[PDB]
């Protein structure tokens, strides 16, 4: 019940894999303000 | 014939999957704060 | 109804699945934030 038959159309899943993957990266974006003093910048 | 390249299968994939997206909405959630609509942000 | 469509099926989509796992622990680990021995709080 959990896992989707994707029965039709399995390839969306690869879609859907890129999808989160970018939402992630959003919530790290949110995390980066304030920089921390720790790591010295180049 | 799908993921024929690929050996392994196993459906527990589709499982784990679903777990990494409960842990980006944790994320999010906390970030969220949950903002009451009854104060507006000066 | 589909028979090896996608012509590039490398493994290394996997490792990367992997990567953003570890990424999204980190994010986590930021929001528990590890409270300090310094100050006792009951």
């Amino acid at each position: 019940s959990a896992d989707d038959d994707n029965f039709l159309v399995p390839i969306a899943v690869g879609a859907a894999l890129a999808g989160v993957l970018i939402l992630v990266l959003l919530a790290y974006f949110i995390g980066l303000k304030h920089h921390h003093a720790g790591y010295e910048q180049f």
